[PDB]
């Protein structure tokens, strides 16, 4: 299932599993798993000749295989994408509320009145153009247009998780499925934030207590890697994340 990502997201282990899969799918002479000691990003840099030299018995086959994979990327499993999207949503909105301590959250495009951070100290308010009739009693029926509402919802923060509107207001958190709509915002770079306790990896994007000293505990390490797999699955599927321009990860480091 890892291979259902674009090869540019493949790890060293993924490339090796790719070999094993192809050896059985195409009945190839078996190649050593370390025939391509590299990740998919490096794999996309090699020439077909490098394939022939690294595997004289099946290198050309594998190259054209990689090319057929790039020419027709595999469709994603909807349940794994829902879960990925839900995981990133909770991560990101939780961090923003902790960084900037917004008093109100305006959730625009949420027909089910479900909080993605139920434990947060904030007033949560829901809006949707077509609310679920079983949740409309606590949802404002509203079609957001920047032209009509740019003067409203100016307190706290607005959340547009896959609610594609004409233009997002400046105090927004946005997920968008595939640039004039995003002028008030900036791209959200990757980060992982956790305040769960440490229990017994190097990267500047693992915002955890154990990484203040650079010695991330085994637990947050595993949780970081799970979160990066979910994030990659979402980005690889065509989502992008946008945020209010004052978003600052150093505010999250200050929570420790
Ligand atoms: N202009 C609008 N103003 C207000 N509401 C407006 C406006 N346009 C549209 N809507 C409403 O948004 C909504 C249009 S997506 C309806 C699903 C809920 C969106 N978020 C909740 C959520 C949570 C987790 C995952 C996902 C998710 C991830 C990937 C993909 Cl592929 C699809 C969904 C979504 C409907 O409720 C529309 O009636
Ligand atoms: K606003
Ligand atoms: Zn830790």
């Amino acid at each position: 299932a890892h291979l259902r990502l674009q090869p540019i997201y493949w790890s060293r282990d993924d490339v090796a599993q790719w070999l094993k899969w192809a050896e059985n799918e195409f009945s190839l002479r078996p190649i050593d798993s370390n025939t391509f000691e590299m990740n998919g990003k490096a794999l996309l840099l090699l020439t077909k000749e490098d394939f022939r030299y690294r595997s004289p018995h099946s290198g050309d086959e594998l190259y054209e295989l990689l090319q057929h994979i790039l020419a027709q990327p595999a469709a994603g499993d909807e349940l794994k994408i829902n879960a990925a999207c839900r995981k990133v949503q909770h991560m990101v909105v939780k961090a923003a509320l902790l960084a900037d301590k917004f008093p109100v959250l305006h959730d625009i495009g949420n027909p089910k009145a479900i909080k993605c951070v139920p434990q947060a100290d904030v007033e949560w308010k829901f809006y949707d153009a077509q609310p679920c009739s079983d949740k409309a009693y606590k949802i404002e029926e509203l079609f957001y247009s920047y032209a009509t509402h740019s003067d409203k919802f100016t307190d706290g923060v607005c959340l547009f998780w896959n609610c594609n509107v004409d233009r997002y207001p400046a105090n927004s958190i946005v997920c968008r499925f595939d640039k004039s709509a995003f002028v008030n915002l900036k791209q959200l770079p990757f980060f992982y934030y956790s305040d769960s306790p440490c229990e017994s990896l190097k990267s500047a994007t693992c915002i955890t207590r154990c990484n203040l000293g650079g010695a991330v505990c085994r637990h947050h390490a595993n949780e970081y890697r799970l979160y990066l797999d979910a994030y990659n699955m979402m980005i690889s599927a065509g989502f992008s994340l946008w945020v209010y321009k004052q978003f600052d990860t150093y505010n999250l480091w200050n929570t420790f």
